[PDB]
């Protein structure tokens, strides 16, 4: 039986999916293993399934020269080295974008939690201080206030079908519009990139249709926004700089900041940061942070696990797979 | 089988990706078909990957009532009608921008061959007449002279980047300004259009960060012996202006990717490059729009409005959509 | 008034310099001047000013009685016999080495020109048959790409500096290695010549730190390169086997030879062509050439010229000149 | 005020007039080395040295000489420097390109044709008096149609066969890397191995070859494998021969013959050492016929190699980048 290499951690029915047609070398663990550790397990695979950390180049493959497929458990290829594997003989598959749903109410979970101080709440109540009521931690609320969603890709439809019902002010601003239809069944309404950020107080971005630049919330974005109001990131770490934003918290221009994803994130800039700003980090008063944890529910994870898997199996019997990016031979 | 329809040459393997899934109609010559061709061809078809010579309107959509996807190789949509596209139930998809990095290595090399009259070089070697150094074909170098990168957008970053390590003076104009970690790490130094035009020996035009051009008013705001470089788009600079620039000895050279004659949606427009320009061999400096004419970066480009094809063939919603067809 | 003879073009300002304190015969054209035609100026010379086409030998010298320097326009002198001047009571001066960054720059321009097909571009521009982007003259790019330096004495460590923002995989042999504060600098990493020809797209001979090798790419190491590589040869003619070249270039296994420097331009050896291959003539589809230009930029040239003429005038003023390399008389 | 270079060893004057106009000059004014301990009291305030191959530049030298600025060395390796000493300790360390394969290979040649034509016994029976005319003695070996291997097709190796390619012998030689196929048709020789080499010369050369530095090949073992009366020319370096192996060989009539310039007893920095040229080969003056490390004493390159050390000193001590740097101080 052919052998498939399982760089991160998968639910045990992926295992015994897997199993009837391979065997599996799984990680066990939850945890990132380094790069020499998963080429001596993949160095006489069969197959790999690849995540996120996950960097496949051409000095990779010509140590692991059984590979026939790689299974990736992600929706694009940013660190696959696509035409290495097509010369190397070696499928490379992704799985379709599953991410929106889970990403959307996430991004309304950090908008609450940041506005009504939830996190510095919570540590007041494990202080065992709690006696009652008590004037503090007044926040900002939904209704009446104007929320701006950045961008109408599926991740800012999401959003907004999901803040419809809020009885907000809602605004989005977009290259491309949304149709007549559903602009009235949610309430919201087109405008400008400099209007959205004029009267918001919540500033939301999420993939634009079409294209555009990179730092799309820069320190010029933020002087255009609204003083006292709250960013929210859960979209990508290249859409906002960090820096900008810790000056911008400074000033009072923010009253907070909420993310779950950061520019330490992006192996793609070479001008990029190793950690998180401690002053980011320090500051628990105005921001919510999450690490990445946008698609982490167990269905979703589930679902993009069995499509690379499936990926792998079709491979490995001689068909194209489903989700081939590439042609080899 | 679905029917796909490549108006333009694609790599083999995305032939093949796109052949698993779907029958291809390719274009096989580096030619672009007449639009009646074109239509002809994607009359029955179920999906089109169409390139910048492709004006998809509603005449277009009328003529092919199979098209469910249309899988753009461009970055942009400004040749698709967006609406009737959604109207006639077709998905629209575009590919991200990966012009930016080829197109700032060719300015770099046009720069370097127009300042060292490469091409008369080369042209000295092929004639036979070599018998070694002489004298001639001086040029200017790049180390201490002052550059200007009109606009900070993507292009012009890249272009920075790569010119922090020439030991040059570089200065660059937009409006909005980098962060000081850019600049510092760059050695870039903000200045006004003016002072820009004032200062520099090289003058490179880019796509500033969020939206004038060089003209004869911008050209005697110049130094006399300057040279242009201009990779941008073709509408950012005046061609007799810079001919009676090149003349008068007001330029040095100039080199350029990208021509007035390739402005097609816009009424003023010349049919050719100027010949004075063609003929000025000495001082000029031209390539066919080769801005990112690297295989690496065609191939992904293809590769994504193959997938994006594909997708929506197997009835998802395709990456790239920018759309909602029905 | 003394009388200066230049055997080669200058800078009229460097005429003007010279003309101070002595009789200027310059050379008026860009042309090289034949031998009888320099001895018939330099008959009645007390100076010359010397360039790399002039050769000399006693005979020479025995032609020009009232010499009293040679200001050789050259870092090095192995056209000059030195202790024939010092015999006949002629100063022998040369000038520091100023190549090192316009050669850096040009080997740059090389690089970039060939592998962008820039030649090819521009004669389609020229032959009037524009029509607009073209998928046609596909080429390829630096970026992910791997770059050997073979040879990291001066020229080297500007080119590793330079093509330092490139976002490439920058690699370097020599005996003689960098500083770690160098290879973190520049991202340069020290390998041997075997795993530099091996993994290179692009080969780019310098001179190293210190080594003594005439001819390292030959036969044998072309066969050591990955198929599809490109060599760019702005280092000396000696340094590339012009023949070995063109049967790579016909089986594919170089993609393209850039070079500033030919075989034919060696004169410390006998066994030496006097043209360029017809075979790499011809082929201006996958090669690009300059004929000698490393160093020709105006401010080096006329600094190599100032220099030279510096000497000349101490000399002819009794001093002993900055650059002698030799005691007269 | 001016700086001070101290020079080791013995130079042309010229050179010394020339290194003059930019610093005082310290010279050896005889021929001979001197210990250490007086080169380190002549540079202790020495702005420059011109290093020759006695010389030992490690960190010692360095802390016992705080103003260098430039060691120029007037050798083409630096085996006896620690660079990064140098480096550390501020000292532009320098070199001169290979100026000794083309001397080194005419003495071999000399050394070649003196042995196997009793030359110097010849010379030796002139200076007796007791010439009378021709005699059949002293009856030699030619060189036209007979086998000679180079192992080792370096520099000098390829030197020596482009020179011998006029003697219509049989060039034949031995290398991990060969010479392409041109060269190999232009000089007439013939690649082999070295177990084939050893079996049919009659004369065997060997020189420095590219890349693999392989140890004391010529042994007992090596002399064993040679033909019956052949003659070996070693003028490389002295680590390549077994000189005792030879004195066994001529004495058993293995060998005819041994020309050397290089000796074991020059072998410093390795631990195989002895101290003087075994005297077995000494009184075989009929057998051997020795040169003392004169492989690049011509006093055009002597000059030469001079010329560029002092060039290197004068660059650096004017705060230029010199020519023959291989270090970047500081």
């Amino acid at each position: 039986k052919p052998k498939v290499v399982l760089t991160h951690w998968v639910h045990p029915e992926i295992i015994e999916l897997l199993s009837a047609s391979a065997d599996v070398i799984p990680n066990t663990t939850r945890e990132t293993l380094p790069r020499s550790e998963v080429i001596a397990r993949a160095k006489d695979a069969d197959a790999l399934m690849a995540f996120m950390p996950d960097s496949i180049d051409s000095a990779f493959l010509e140590e692991c020269p059984k590979l026939r497929v790689i299974g990736a458990a992600l929706k694009g290829y940013d660190n696959f080295d696509v035409n290495a594997c097509t010369r190397h003989g070696v499928w490379l598959t992704i799985v379709p974008d599953l991410l929106t749903i889970p990403t959307a109410e996430l991004t309304i979970g950090l908008l609450l939690g940041l506005t009504r101080h939830m996190l510095e709440g919570d540590r007041q109540i494990r202080s065992g201080h709690f006696q009652g009521w008590r004037p503090t931690l007044y926040g900002s609320g939904l209704t009446g206030k104007t929320l701006g969603i950045r961008g109408m890709g599926a991740v800012g439809r999401a959003i907004a079908q999901r803040l419809a019902g809020f009885e907000m002010n809602l605004l989005y601003c977009d290259r491309i519009p949304l149709n007549a239809e559903q602009e009235k069944a949610w309430h919201v309404q087109r405008v400008t990139l400099d209007e959205l950020l004029e009267k918001c107080d919540y500033v939301v971005p999420a993939v634009p249709m079409a294209a555009e630049t990179l730092h799309l919330i820069d320190a010029t974005a933020l002087a255009k926004m609204k003083t006292g109001s709250y960013l929210i990131n859960a979209c990508r770490g290249s859409v906002v700089d960090e820096n900008a934003v810790i000056a911008a918290l400074a000033s009072g221009k923010l009253a907070g900041y909420a993310a779950d994803v950061f520019e330490m994130e992006e192996w793609i800039r070479a001008d990029r940061p190793q950690a998180i700003p401690k002053a980011l980090l320090d500051n628990t008063a105005q921001t919510f942070f999450t690490p990445h944890l946008g698609s982490a529910v167990k269905e979703v994870r589930l679902e993009i696990e069995r499509q690379a898997a499936m990926n792998i199996i079709q491979a490995l019997a001689g068909e194209k797979p489903m989700g081939a990016i590439n042609q080899p031979y």
